[PDB]
């Protein structure tokens, strides 16, 4: 997620009243980058069910 709000978003906030593109830096890494943390936990998961 700091990775995605690093990469963009750094340029419009100082500008006030300035939200929307500050949304989608975090849609950018928190929804478009969900296979990792769904991966691992499912990872970690099916190592213990046993």
């Amino acid at each position: 997620l700091r990775h995605a709000i690093e990469a963009v978003p750094s340029l419009n906030n100082p500008q006030t009243f300035s939200e929307q593109k500050l949304d989608e830096a975090l849609y950018h890494g928190a929804v478009l980058r969900v296979r990792p943390k769904a991966m691992t936990v499912a990872v970690i998961i099916a190592g213990l069910l046993p």
